[PDB]
This record gives C-alpha cells, structure tokens and sequence, in this order.
C-alpha cells in the first residue's frame, strides 16, 4: 500500500513538475509535486492548513535534492481553463467559485496567512467543481500572537496585483487578497483581464477610476456584480471593501439560475 505509480504529468512550474499518483493497493489519486530543493516555507506553511476550499497537504519526503510534496488531486484541473476567452462563464458558475474562493480566503486570513498570489491558475477543481485555494509558494504569515505585521517585499502576478504593492513601502496582506480576487471575479464574468497592471501607465486603470464602464471588461458584466466589483477594485486600500462586507453585497446573496 505504500506504493504510487506516477500516472500522468499535471503541471510544469519553475523549480518543477506536478504528477497525478495512484495508489497500487487501494487506487487512491494524489498529486506529487517534484523539486529540485521557500520550500521550507510552503511545507511549513502547508502543514498549518485544513480547510474543504484549501489543497489538502499529505505530507513530504527529503530524498537528498529532491522535495516531495503529496498534495489532494483534483481532477477538474485549474479554474483558468473554465473562463472561456472573451466570454468568461455562466454568472451562477462564477457567483458559486467565488463564494468558495471566499471562504477559502476567509480560512486563511483568520489564522493570519496571505497567499498572495491568487488567480485562476491556482484555484483547482475537484470532481464535483469545488474550488480549491493551492499553491502556497509565495504565501507568509501576516498575523503572529494576534499583531498584525504589514507586508513589505512586492511578490505576485501583475495583473492581479493591488495598486498598493507597486506604490507604498508597506500595506496590509488582506486588502491585497481581496484585490487580486477581484480581478479573478472580472475574468471569470469577462473571459479577460482589465490590465497588464493597476498604475496610471496603463489607460485601462485610469479609465476605470474614471468610471468608463460602457468600454471592456465592464460592458460585459451585469449591474449588480460590477456594482461589487466597484466596491472591490478602490485604489485606497482602507477604502477597498472588506470580506465581511463582501458577504453583505446584493449580487453576493443573489439566488442564481
Ligand atoms: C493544461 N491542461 C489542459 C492539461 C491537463 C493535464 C488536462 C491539466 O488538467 C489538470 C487536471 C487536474 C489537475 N490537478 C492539478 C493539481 C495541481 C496541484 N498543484 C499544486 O498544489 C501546486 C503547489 N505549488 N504549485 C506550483 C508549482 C509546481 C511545480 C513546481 C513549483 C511550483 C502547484 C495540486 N493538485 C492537483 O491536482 C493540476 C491539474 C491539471
């Protein structure tokens, strides 16, 4: 029973490879994340979590270079490769991801870790579609002995990035998550991203602070989740919408399809 057979290849990232195993006893699936050894980190970080919208973490091996991590296979594969281009997806299938986005998310932020670095190709589905926060790479504890420290180091993806990160020396962790999920909710209604980055270089940013909502994405989404998405995409960080606030919006607590 303690034998895996290394079926398929699931995911190339820097630094390794992500293969579905299977268990030669009992048929059991789990992914294998392979790396040549912020390891540490994430393993450390890993062993903290237990959660249903949060990649069940099994365990690790040291073998001399190579760093195992045996992590919960989900078969749905990434939630990216549900948002169709330029279309997105049907606004129930995006209201229900993202409910399951936020209490992953919530999970987190109430035991004190960011993750930092959510999008699309790091929300997995399992088999009956439920959305599942992995990858924990870049993540750090933001609260310690109930005291917050603010983040200082930029780490992330452009396009899901807070505009605090690229203008502010420090900020804190949670607005910065509930940024980059909204960004995720606009491609998830849109099919794209609304720019390469949140500064005044970009005139899709500037157009947006200047409520130019008639142009793409916005034009796409209904009223009442871009009117959430207002809400979660302020500059101001103290500003910004909060996730028990989230939870009180009107297309949040819409019955839909
Ligand atoms: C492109 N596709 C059309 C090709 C196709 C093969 C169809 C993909 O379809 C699937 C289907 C199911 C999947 N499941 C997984 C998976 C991925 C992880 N990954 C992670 O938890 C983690 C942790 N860190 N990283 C990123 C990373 C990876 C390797 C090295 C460094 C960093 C990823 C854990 N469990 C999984 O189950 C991937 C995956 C992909």
């Amino acid at each position: 029973v303690e034998d895996w057979d290394l079926v398929q290849t699931l995911g190339e990232g820097a630094y390794g490879e992500v293969q579905l195993a299977v268990n030669r006893v009992t048929e059991e699936a789990v992914a294998v994340k392979i790396v040549d050894m912020n390891i540490k980190k994430e393993i450390c970080i890993n062993k903290m979590l237990n959660h249903e919208n949060v990649v069940k973490f099994y365990g690790h091996r040291r073998e001399g270079n190579i760093q195992y991590l045996f992590l919960e296979y989900c078969s749905g594969g990434e939630l990216f490769d549900r948002i169709e281009p330029d279309i997105g997806m049907p606004e129930p299938d995006a209201q229900r991801f993202f409910h399951q986005l936020m209490a992953g998310v919530v999970y987190l932020h109430g035991i004190g870790i960011t993750h930092r670095d959510i999008k699309p190709e790091n929300l997995l589905l399992d088999e009956r579609d439920n959305l599942k926060i992995s990858d924990f790479g870049l993540a750090t504890v933001f609260r310690y002995n109930n005291r917050e420290r603010l983040l200082n180091k930029m780490c992330g993806t452009l396009p899901y990035v807070a505009p605090e990160l690229l203008k502010r020396r420090e900020f804190h962790a949670e607005p910065v998550d509930v940024w980059s999920c909204g960004i995720v909710l606009t491609a998830m209604l849109a099919g794209e991203l609304p720019w390469d980055q949140p500064s005044d270089s970009c005139q899709e940013y500037s157009d947006w602070k200047e409520k130019k909502t008639y142009l793409n994405p916005w034009k796409k989404i209904d009223s009442a989740p871009l009117a959430l998405l207002h809400k979660i995409l302020v500059e101001n960080p103290s500003a910004r919408i909060t996730i028990p606030d989230i939870k009180k919006d009107r297309w949040y607590n819409k019955p839909l399809k």
